[PDB]
């Protein structure tokens, strides 16, 4: 009469191997899970689950529910205006977004895609699937790995057109991504990453957008930029003709006094990663977001979503689909 908890539920990412038996599902019984160690780390569990007395599998800490295999993040094999041509594995959660205007975005897991609102709006809202693409570090090649969106969230705060408030978006993409060295996401910014992020501390922004030429780059580029202090950056757009209150609260500022060093048309939604100079991965802090109409305008200085005010939305979105 014993009680059979059958086979082990499905570990995206990950296995199951029977420890008792080949096969054995029966009260006492044993089992492991473990990840695809290289690209991915099993979370909140050990991955000893045991055929408890109701028939359910229940890990060391008692919990019913399976453990999560996590992308590992942030990786570089670092360890636009004025900046230079990245190599492979500089950028590996750089994504390249088609369909409306250039416009790039940032892997998350293996399957979101966090952008700029204003990047996305128009092509979500025609209800058009984006042509994403990934591992390539040329705009304009044939080879690449192919993604669809499956979902776009765009922050309920954004108005398209009328600021860039709230100019945040979220891309769930219809399939895994298979994560490789070219390949892996960028981490959300922890509780204290903004130790990282204050005044003078550098970030770099990477991106297929406007050079000092005037165009397009056709390999991807990056720059590193300071953070510059938030008043001075919005007196910098204190004038027409930008409205009253252009930056906001929500947004952060980064560039030279000079306008040497720079993102562009064609930069939007590209993540304004930071070093954690602790766990030695890098992590999203910005967003290609706005700024002057002419790139590398000395004195207006380049303005991005401030990611980590977003954290809860993200979690949200990304718990809830
Ligand atoms: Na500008």
């Amino acid at each position: 009469t014993i009680v059979d908890c059958g086979p082990p539920d499905d570990l995206p990412s990950g296995r199951v191997e029977y420890i008792t038996g080949p096969g054995v599902t029966t009260y006492k019984a044993v089992i492991q899970y473990s990840c695809e160690e290289t690209f991915y780390t099993m979370k909140v569990n050990d991955g000893k689950y045991v055929c408890e007395a109701d028939g359910f599998w229940t890990s060391s800490k008692g919990e019913k529910s399976l453990p999560v295999c996590e992308p590992v993040c942030g990786l570089s094999a670092r360890t636009i205006y004025g900046g230079q041509k990245a190599k492979p594995g500089d950028f590996p959660w750089q994504v390249l977004i088609l369909g409306g205007t250039t416009a790039a975005g940032a892997l998350l897991y293996d399957n979101w895609v966090l952008t700029a609102a204003h990047a996305v709006y128009e092509q979500k809202h025609d209800a058009s699937a984006l042509d994403i693409r990934m591992g390539t570090l040329k705009r304009l090649s044939p080879h690449y790995t192919q993604a669809w969106s499956e979902a776009v969230f765009i922050h309920e705060g954004y108005t398209h057109d009328a600021g860039f408030d709230n100019d945040i978006a979220l891309i769930k993409l219809n399939n895994k991504v298979v994560i490789n060295s070219n390949i892996t996401p960028i981490c959300l910014p922890r509780k204290e990453a903004e130790s990282f992020m204050r005044t003078d501390d550098i970030g770099t922004a990477s991106g297929w957008g406007l050079t000092q030429r005037g165009f397009l780059a056709r390999n991807l580029m990056y720059v590193d930029i300071p953070i510059v202090d938030h008043q001075k950056c919005t007196a910098a757009y204190e004038k027409p003709p930008y409205p009253r209150g252009s930056v906001t609260a929500n947004m952060l500022c980064a560039g030279l006094e000079s306008g040497g060093k720079d993102s562009c048309r064609g930069d939007s939604g590209g993540a304004l990663v930071f070093l954690d100079s602790e766990t030695e991965r890098w992590f999203v802090g910005g967003i290609v977001s706005w700024g002057s109409m002419n790139c590398g305008e000395a004195g207006q200085y380049g303005v991005y979503t401030k990611v980590i005010n977003y954290i809860p939305w993200i979690e949200n979105i990304i718990s809830d689909f």
